[PDB]
């Protein structure tokens, strides 16, 4: 009986939340009221197989049981049986569903609903979580569940509760929406590129972290940490957070051989000492490390090794190059590998391997630069523009990219992409690479997800599968996409209202973002300078209307003189 062991190990807490996120992220179309009744109900049979192992159906599996559950209110998909059902549950995952945004009340009722009941509220919230993000790590969703409570005890019992709680909460939603983020690249690394890609990707990540640690020992790891990504990205939920669990221990246990910057973590409940680890800082690199042209350029049996076991051989070239180089980015000692491997295909097939690939690092040196100039520039740029001129210009040259896009991923998208001025360009020239190539690869990958659904550019295509640590320089090697046919106008898409008077000032830029793009789309030839012109005029355009009492007229009286302006330039 699986269930009753996931059950044991869990309890009864875990087991009730993560079977909540389980079903939300595959129904995410159907009401919180018929998912409850579904986890009670399973967690109810759930216990009559914990002292009962026989009572019938405890021997199914957790596809057969929870399929059958779902197929209670859902088509196509519960016509089929075992494997096929519960894949073609994992391929109707929705990425961007069209779902009402989540709007919080005021303070004092949410407090109220919290207070009275308490577990219904943190249920609500997981459901409404995991239901906008379907590939959410599941263990992580629990600790900011833990999180989300702690604030609401708290900020619920204070004078002015809104200045205690807002704040905690938008912390809370950005943490969390770059949790997720961050996630869902390891699933796309995994279904798109298959178990040796990530397998590569967290060599090199552990390696940086884990300096100190033995190449069998970060290899163990690697192995373990493929297993519960492979499962919590196939739904396996419960299992993922088993396993989860179990390694977090192994790492604690083994801290000595592993890291001394764990001390920390292992000493937290279990959610806490997950989190800790998995967001732990860099070791200290360790002191006398030799030369890597020892062991992999001027040695004469490098060609032999390469021979006996290739993956074994790159892996600990990658673990080997990684430790020593915390300030490159993960996808660049990639892209070093897979430049390393090529030479060594060719030089070993050769007549002299050892002068072939002699001159090897000096292949490398471009491909170092090229990051390093490319982020020297686009900091240097951000400090001197601010975070919103500069979401502006990479608007308008993302536009000029992939024009076909829709406008409302191109400003999602965009907008991400200018937050790493933010996020890196703070931070001293050896710290910066990691943290904006890395953080561009999770936001090229929210890119390319929601470009999958419904293709429209083979630009976005091509740069999207023919390689994931490529992804980043595809796309910066795009500039303006020849063959696209400039849209023409339509009325509907320039016409301002005066109900953006009332949104926010961010609801605001959103709105004159989107209509930036749209421009864009319609003059990709234009220049700069002109779309600034406007852009310009655009805000005047506005900061009028709102401010003339009664008269709902504005947004087309005036509406007539910005169009105007508008077709002119
Ligand atoms: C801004 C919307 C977020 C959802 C979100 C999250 I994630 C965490 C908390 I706390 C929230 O209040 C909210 I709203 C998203 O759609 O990514
Ligand atoms: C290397 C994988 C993760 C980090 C990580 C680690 I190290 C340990 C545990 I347990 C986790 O759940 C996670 I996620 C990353 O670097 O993105
Ligand atoms: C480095 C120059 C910018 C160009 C640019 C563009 I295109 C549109 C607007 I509006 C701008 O303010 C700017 I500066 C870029 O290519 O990233
Ligand atoms: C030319 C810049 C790259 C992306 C990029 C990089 I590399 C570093 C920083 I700092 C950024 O803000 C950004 I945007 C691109 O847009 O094609």
């Amino acid at each position: 009986s699986e269930v009753a062991h996931r059950f044991k190990d869990l309890g009864e807490e875990n087991f009730k939340a993560l079977v909540l996120i389980a079903f939300a992220q595959y129904l995410q179309q159907c009401p919180f009221e018929d998912h409850v009744k579904l986890v009670n109900e399973v967690t109810e049979f759930a216990k009559t197989c914990v002292a009962d192992e026989s009572a019938e159906n405890c021997d199914k599996s957790l596809h057969t049981l929870f399929g059958d559950k779902l197929c209670t209110v859902a088509a196509d998909c519960c016509a089929k049986q075992e494997p096929e059902r519960n894949e073609c549950f994992l391929q109707h995952k929705d990425d961007n569903p069209n779902l009402p945004r989540l709007v919080r009340p005021e303070v004092d009722v949410m407090c109220t609903a919290f207070h009275d009941n308490e577990e219904t509220f943190l249920k609500k919230y997981l459901y409404e979580i995991a239901r906008r993000h379907p590939y959410f790590y599941a263990p992580e969703l629990l600790f900011f569940a833990k999180r989300y409570k702690a604030a609401f005890t708290e900020c619920c019992q204070a004078a002015d509760k809104a200045a205690c709680l807002l704040p905690k909460l938008d912390e809370l939603r950005d943490e969390g929406k770059a949790s997720s983020a961050k996630q869902r690249l390891k699933c796309a690394s995994l279904q798109k590129f298959g178990e040796r890609a990530f397998k590569a990707w967290a060599v090199a990540r552990l390696s940086q972290r884990f300096p100190k640690a033995e190449f069998a020992e970060v290899s163990k790891l690697v192995t373990d940490l493929t297993k519960v990504h492979t499962e919590c990205c196939h739904g396996d939920l419960l299992e993922c957070a088993d396993d989860r669990a179990d390694l977090a221990k192994y790492i604690c246990e083994n801290q000595d051989s592993i890291s001394s910057k764990l001390k920390e973590c292992c000493e937290k409940p279990l959610l806490e000492k997950s989190h800790c680890i998995a967001e732990v800082e860099n070791d200290e690199m360790p002191a006398d490390l030799p030369s890597l042209a020892a062991d992999f350029v001027e040695s004469k049996d490098v060609c032999k090794n390469y021979a006996e076991a290739k993956d074994v051989f790159l892996g600990m070239f990658l673990y080997e190059y990684a430790r020593r180089h915390p300030d490159y980015s993960v996808v660049l000692l990639l892209r070093l590998a897979k430049t390393y491997e090529t030479t060594l295909e060719k030089c070993c097939a050769a007549a002299d391997p050892h002068e072939c690939y002699a001159k090897v690092f000096d292949e490398f040196k471009p491909l170092v630069e090229e990051p390093q100039n490319l982020i020297k520039q686009n900091c240097e740029l951000f400090e001197q523009l601010g975070e919103y001129k500069f979401q502006n210009a990479l608007l308008v040259r993302y536009t000029k990219k992939v024009p076909q896009v829709s406008t409302p991923t191109l400003v999602e998208v965009s907008r991400n992409l200018g937050k790493v001025g933010s996020k890196c360009c703070k931070h001293p020239e050896a710290k910066r690479m990691p943290c904006a190539e890395d953080y561009l690869s999770v936001v090229l990958n929210q890119l390319c997800v929601l470009h999958e659904k419904t293709p429209v550019s083979d630009r976005v295509t091509k740069c999207c599968t023919e390689s994931l640590v490529n992804r980043r320089p595809c796309f910066s090697a795009l500039e303006v996409d020849e063959t696209y046919v400039p849209k023409e106008f339509n009325a509907e898409t320039f016409t301002f209202h005066a109900d953006i008077c009332t949104l926010s000032e961010k609801e605001r830029q959103i709105k004159k973002q989107t209509a930036l793009v749209e421009l864009v789309k319609h003059k990709p030839k234009a220049t700069k300078e002109q779309l600034k012109a406007v852009m310009d005029d655009f805000a005047a355009f506005v900061e009028k209307c709102c401010k003339a009492d009664d008269k709902e007229t504005c947004f087309a009286e005036e509406g007539k003189k910005l169009v105007a302006a508008s077709q002119a330039a």
